[PDB]
């Protein structure tokens, strides 16, 4: 039971798991809430927030983060498949950190 325990986590708005349902079930998994942006792995977000578009999408965005649905919480807890295999369908963003180690600045 460490799916999230190695990556950190971020949450922005409303999500399907309550207060006392998502703190507890993503501490308990291992995962963390982090504060800032960018240090967080996958951002928890519907495509309904995506859409709007705001200006906190857009630190997420300008941040390199991925943004993947919170039933991911549920799909590991529940399922065990590939982490490649969960974020292949369930991201709803194609962004963060694309690429580890390769020089595309001038």
């Amino acid at each position: 039971m460490k799916p999230l325990s190695n990556m950190k986590i971020l949450t922005l708005g409303k999500l399907s798991q309550n207060k006392d349902e998502a703190k507890a079930m993503i501490e308990k998994l291992g995962g963390k809430l982090t504060g800032s942006a960018n240090k967080a792995s996958l951002c928890i977000s519907t495509k309904k927030e995506v859409e709007k578009m705001s200006k906190k999408m857009e630190e997420v965005k300008a941040a390199n983060v991925r943004v993947v649905c919170e039933d991911f919480l549920q799909d590991v807890s529940a399922s065990a498949k590939s982490l490649q295999e969960l974020l292949s369908a369930h991201s709803l963003s194609s962004w963060g950190a694309e690429v580890k180690h390769h020089h595309h600045h001038h």
